């Protein structure tokens, strides 16, 4: 593979990151190489194995992570709350040039919709990141979630943003 990446799903318990990665692969980890632009991106996608329901996520999940799903659940806004903290952890724990793409998850129970697609939206904006929104149970834009984050990290590292050699 000409890539190879660390990432994260984070986010509160119980808004879709584990369905996220068993959507995007078929779990305590999950590898799936995809092309972008021509290369290999092998991707090794950590999933947090529930320790978040219970405790502090331990740094180790974090550590070398160069890029991450942030997932907030879009019928709880409490989860949408959440997601400085998470990303402030994500920024401390693997590093500031962690490529984060934020997902509101569960985009299939609009119905029940607590979060507006253009108040997170507009944190994204405010936050350098990229959004979709999305859902694991219909995989409705779950491969494009993955597939942005890859792609932002290797457009950074082509314009020189990101050291390569560093990553
Ligand atoms: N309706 C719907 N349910 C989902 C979606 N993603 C996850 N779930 C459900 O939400 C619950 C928790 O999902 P899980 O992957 O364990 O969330 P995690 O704790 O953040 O890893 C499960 O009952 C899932 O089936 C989605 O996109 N739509
Ligand atoms: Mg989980």
């Amino acid at each position: 593979s000409d890539f190879l990446f660390k990432f994260l799903v984070i986010g509160s318990a119980g808004t879709g990151k584990s369905c996220l990665l068993h959507q995007f692969i078929e779990v305590e980890f999950g590898s799936r190489v995809v092309n972008v632009g021509g290369k290999t991106v092998k991707l090794q996608i950590w999933d947090t194995a529930g320790q978040e329901r219970f405790r502090s996520v331990t740094r180790s999940y974090y550590r070398g992570a160069a890029g991450a799903l942030l997932v907030y659940d879009i019928t709880s806004r409490e989860t949408y709350n959440s997601l400085a903290a998470w990303l402030t952890d994500a920024r401390t724990l693997a590093s500031p040039n962690i490529v984060v793409i934020l997902c509101g998850n569960k985009k299939d129970l609009d119905p029940e919709r607590e979060v507006t697609f253009l108040e997170a939206s507009r944190f994204a904006q405010e936050n350098e990141l990229m959004f979709l929104e999305t859902s694991a149970l219909t995989g409705e834009n779950v491969e494009e979630a993955f597939l942005k984050c890859a792609r932002t990290i290797l457009n950074k590292i082509d314009s020189g943003e990101l050291d390569p050699e560093r990553m």
